[PDB]
């Protein structure tokens, strides 16, 4: 009566009242008296079993507290349509929402789960519309918890990508990247962190990142492999070149992964062959794994044929590191295994 405006009293009253109906009544009274108390609204939302009433309550809450995030999320959860989502967006677009409110929209979008490329577009749109405050890797921190939920990790990835793009547009920082890396390292064996790394890799050559990716995969105890496959297939046109230039252990890593995956020793062989074909000057490292596979399988004539094939290619490689010396030794060994 005397102090209707103070929330604490209402809370106390609620605590006191054990019966659910009574509690509800109290909450209603509080709402009537005080409009802004988020906690009270949340409590109200919680109490009820039926649907329409709950929805109404949510709506009321939304109306009253203009920028309550949890309430908004709850509201979104309720209506269960793309039309509904659109409506929500429309409602929200009129309200000023600079900091990090589109994330909810993104989440809503991929509730369907097939679509996932439009997420990126949405992310891109995000900051160009709003009068944004200069921040880097704030989203990531917030994404984390959000990501940790189901049907959310995928959404997070798009957002991350968008953020990265924005950063790139702005200019290379040096510190921001480091911060991001640190964040990733903290709360390890998580998918959103991995996604960031993946995004980075696509953009630019990062052996450290690749190692990091591997580590992440190990922690998880396949995604990486899938990513690699995608890279190979969607764009050996431009990837072969870069890879060739690198002359790295990426290929070796891939081979190892394949080996780990399969005891059937045919798929891996095929992959190796593809890699060999793919690389224009052909990488030296690949052949050893192929040889090993052949040995495992035990196919003398086939092995011989393979070696012959390798030989022809070999004539261009002059003064190349571990080139002839390794292969010839292997050949000798093979010969010894059958005929001296």
């Amino acid at each position: 009566n005397f102090n209707p405006t103070s929330p604490l009293l209402w809370f106390k009253a609620i605590d006191l009242e054990s019966t659910t109906v009574n509690k509800y009544r109290v909450v209603r009274k509080a709402l009537q008296e005080i409009p802004r108390d988020e906690g009270l609204w949340k409590l109200a939302v919680s109490f009820e079993a039926d649907k329409a009433q709950v929805i109404k309550m949510l709506e009321k809450a939304t109306q009253f507290i203009p920028q309550s995030m949890d309430l908004l999320t709850a509201y979104t959860n309720l209506q269960s349509y793309h039309n509904a989502k659109m409506t929500l967006n429309s409602f929200r677009k009129i309200l000023p929402q600079e900091p990090e409110i589109w994330i909810i929209s993104t989440l809503l979008e991929e509730r369907n789960n097939p679509k996932l490329v439009s997420l990126l577009k949405e992310g891109l749109l995000e900051l160009s519309k709003n009068g944004y405050k200069a921040t880097l890797s704030a989203w990531l921190k917030r994404a984390e918890a959000l990501n940790d939920a189901p049907n959310s990790n995928l959404t997070c990835q798009a957002i991350v990508y968008a953020i990265l793009e924005w950063l790139r547009e702005s200019g290379e920082y040096e510190s921001e990247l480091n911060n991001v890396d640190q964040i990733l390292e903290k709360m390890p064996h998580s998918k959103v962190q991995i996604a960031v790394l993946k995004k980075l890799i696509q953009w630019d050559p990062c052996d450290t990142v690749l190692w990091s990716r591997l580590k992440m995969a190990t922690e998880s105890y396949e995604e990486l492999l899938a990513f690699f496959q995608e890279l190979l297939f969607q764009t050996s046109d431009d990837i072969r070149a870069n890879m060739r230039e690198k002359s790295p252990g990426l290929l070796m890593m891939y081979v190892s992964e394949y080996w780990k995956a399969q005891k059937g020793d045919t798929r891996q062989t095929l992959v190796l062959i593809d890699q060999i074909i793919d690389f224009a000057p052909h990488n030296l490292d690949l052949r050893f794994f192929k040889i090993k596979l052949l040995g495992r399988s035990l196919q003398l004539d086939e092995l011989r044929d393979f070696f012959q094939q390798t030989f022809s290619s070999l004539e261009d490689f002059k003064i190349s590191g571990t080139e002839r010396l390794y292969y010839k030794y292997v050949n000798f060994l093979r010969y010894q295994d059958l005929n001296e």
